[PDB]
């Protein structure tokens, strides 16, 4: 009736009662699995009460006021604004409390243990992008500290009936620019192109460079974006070198400290926060393997196996193995040294079984999405691999949408 | 777009639609409610007769006599010889034509490349469990080929009306002895430590080391089951060492070359044959990462990481993913070494893309299970974990069934 869950290494099982829960379908059903898609096919009043009432009662409930006076008063009000209005409006406890909730309920995210620790910043009395620009600055220096991070969202105002929607236009608040060359190659960043090429476009004076940072085009309601340089001095950049490889430094390789996704729509109680960008730091694997490795990235994988004299010829060497372990090497090395918060595969893996088990305590159940959740190398050689997960979606959420153009 | 799923490869940015899914006459464990894609494990008169006029329907589509004289002249011997006996029985060319099927329709196996090349050993006569341990023999010898590895499955008699059926009860026809110590430690493999324990109930003699093959407890119907010692000279086995690093010799790891599944229930149009066991030939990391590395099995991780010296007091100078490689390393070049046919995580995963572009011009699509098929070191180095699977089952089919015991 409800799944029965196990940890191959260990062998010991769960149940998990949270999954009934959920009242927003995933794209699988009885005759197929697609669990392995990237993104769902899919990209009214007595609805968004019910939604708002269930919110409400999660809030209340965390403070353990649940049933109190607070309470029946604050139903009253949602209640009241939402048959007279067609909508409502969080208070900014309620806010702090769906956000760090909406982390928390996000299957895809290995850094989860972390979710209590969030540094909510209020942008709602945003009304220009020049304003946006400014609550975006405070939050990138906030949440870089000098290297020390700090998980960190800022929440600009709410979707409404009439108009349109306060966006980011970047998916990432710090993305390197892709430009495409005549002979269709890349320069810089593959999966920056387009975003690269909207910039330019709004009037960005593209350089010629693999690491150069973007600028943010930023839209308030029913306007065309404005485009906004970030200040070089805001965006903390790690040049990459390797402990014993001394020409590795040489690739002139570097990333930036601040993971912050920006394109992702925050779902609370029935409302939706189209630009509600949010940061904590990266998980190596993150720079090492992907950013680096993808093959429709930097791809640097032969690059690095030629300088390490791998023998490149034949799979079986495992040269493309060899060079990975070295570059996520490099990639932890280098945030080390430059006193930046980074966490390995590893570590991430480990704190998040612990999180699994606090979860089982405190809700009955995690959901997770074990393909996102395993590491992109050594996938076994971390718990999670071994242990089994049940995904579905609770509520609040983070949620992808459409691109604004 | 059409109302199938939507399937993309994140690397090329190229779409097809899976409309083989609609073939699945069986549910999997998955709901619009919550994806259990990762579970390891799952869970007749007119029932049978549909089964099987579906697959006579299969065989003959296979061999483009869909509709003719033969096709439904079969059909009525089929449901002619259910009506009167309750079952029916395969001619030897669907008994090929189902086994091969069964191994295309497999979701978890990466090598389906080959699977139009299988030798079927047609075993539907055997009587006894000393015949059994003849045709698992002559299987052996056929499959092994001193080294130069050739798929190939024995079938038994199937399932019949409340009769016992035959069953191999060990789970691979090649298993090491697994040892519970007086300290609750194992030695050898921990994975066999259940089917050790009763070939010991039924008079082996155990002996005491890492690799120790186990003997074979082969079940006739309705009889006990008996116990047949594999010839040492039939189990061809590899003595590991790697190529740069002269010591790992010395560590006297080992691994036999034919993996040959037996626990497994092959069906075909209703038709369930117990004791069907195949094999192939091994995809590297299957050794070296999951049968040497896994925790649970021989977890020789730590002291490979100690012979090379690395820093094992910290997750964070990779010192499982060094040692990781190396182990794969070892488990490639001592096969080649010892011209026993294997082969790499890259070039197999290579393959499985070759062999859903196939599958996507026969069949318009390909069951697929992305967590089995992508492999447990390197994952996003290969092609496949940049691949969108469908998961769903289709028959014939192999399935796991309980113990015997
Ligand atoms: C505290 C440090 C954190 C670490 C180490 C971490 C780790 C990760 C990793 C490795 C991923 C997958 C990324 C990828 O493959 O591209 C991820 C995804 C995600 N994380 Fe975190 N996370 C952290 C904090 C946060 C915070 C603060 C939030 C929101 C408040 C968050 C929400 C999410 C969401 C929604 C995803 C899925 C993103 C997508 O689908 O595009 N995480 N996390
Ligand atoms: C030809 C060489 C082959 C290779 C390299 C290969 C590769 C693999 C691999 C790597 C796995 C996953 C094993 C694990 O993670 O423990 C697997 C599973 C599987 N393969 Fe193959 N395969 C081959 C041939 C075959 C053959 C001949 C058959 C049957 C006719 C077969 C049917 C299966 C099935 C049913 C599974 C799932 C097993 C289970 O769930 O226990 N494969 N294959
Ligand atoms: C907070 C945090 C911590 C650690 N890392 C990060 C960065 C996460 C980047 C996720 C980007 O995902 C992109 C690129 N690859 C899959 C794809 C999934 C996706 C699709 C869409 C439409 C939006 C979105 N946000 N994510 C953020
Ligand atoms: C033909 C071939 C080619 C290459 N490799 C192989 C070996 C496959 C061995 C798979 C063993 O599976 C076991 C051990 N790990 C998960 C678990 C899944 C499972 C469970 C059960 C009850 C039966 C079964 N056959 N398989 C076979
Ligand atoms: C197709 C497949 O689902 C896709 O490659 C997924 C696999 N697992 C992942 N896991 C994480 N953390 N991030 C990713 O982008 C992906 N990509
Ligand atoms: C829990 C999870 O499903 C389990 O560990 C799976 C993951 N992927 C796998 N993939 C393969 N090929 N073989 C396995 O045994 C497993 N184990
Ligand atoms: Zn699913």
């Amino acid at each position: 009736k409800f799944p029965r869950v196990k940890n191959w290494e260990l062998g010991s099982i769960t149940y998990d009662t949270l999954c009934a829960q959920s009242q927003q379908d995933g794209p699988c059903t009885p005759r197929r699995c697609l669990g392995s898609l990237v993104l769902p096919r899919k990209l009214p009043a007595e609805q968004l009460l019910s939604q708002a009432r269930d919110f409400i009662n999660q809030y209340y409930s965390s403070i353990k006021r649940s049933g109190s006076q607070a309470h029946e008063e604050r139903l009253q009000e949602v209640e009241a604004e939402v048959a007279s209005t067609g909508t409502y409006h969080l208070r900014e406890s309620e806010l702090v409390f769906g956000a760090k909730q909406a982390w928390r309920n996000a299957p895809r995210c290995v850094g989860r243990i972390q979710w209590g620790k969030l540094q909510v910043f209020d942008a709602r009395d945003c009304s220009s992008a020049q304003e946006m620009f400014t609550y975006i600055c405070n939050h990138i220096k906030y949440a870089t500290n000098r290297g020390n991070l700090r998980s960190a969202i800022t929440v600009f105002p709410q979707r409404a009936p009439g108009r349109g929607d306060f966006r980011i236009w970047n998916s990432q608040l710090v993305r390197y620019a892709g430009y495409r060359q005549q002979d269709g190659s890349v320069r810089g960043d593959p999966a920056n192109v387009e975003i690269t090429e909207l910039c330019i476009q709004h009037g960005w004076t593209p350089g010629n460079g693999r690491f150069d940072v973007l600028p943010l085009l930023l839209q308030a309601p029913d306007e065309a974006p404005e485009l906004f340089v970030l200040p070089p001095e805001l965006v903390l950049e790690v040049p990459l070198e390797h402990p014993t490889l001394e020409w590795f430094a040489a690739l002139g390789l570097r990333w930036y400290a601040l993971p912050a996704v920006s394109n992702m729509l925050l779902e609370i109680g029935g409302l939706e926060f189209s630009a509600a960008p949010f940061s904590g730091w990266y998980m190596s694997t993150e720079i090492g393997t992907r950013n680096l490795c993808d093959p429709h990235r930097y791809n640097i994988l032969e690059d690095v196996a030629v300088c390490m004299d791998l023998d490149t010829r034949t799979t079986s060497s495992l040269w493309k193995d060899k060079a990975a372990v070295e570059i996520n090497l490099a990639v932890l090395h280098s945030f080390q040294l430059a006193k930046v918060t980074i966490v390995d595969h590893h570590a991430a893996t480990v704190s998040f079984m612990k999180h699994l088990d606090n979860e089982q305590k405190a809700r009955g159940g995690c959901p997770a999405d074990w393909a996102w959740i395993v590491p992109p190398i050594s996938g076994s050689l971390t718990p999670v691999f071994h242990q089994e997960m049940v995904n579905y979606i609770l509520s609040p959420a983070f949620r992808y949408q459409p691109d604004p153009w």
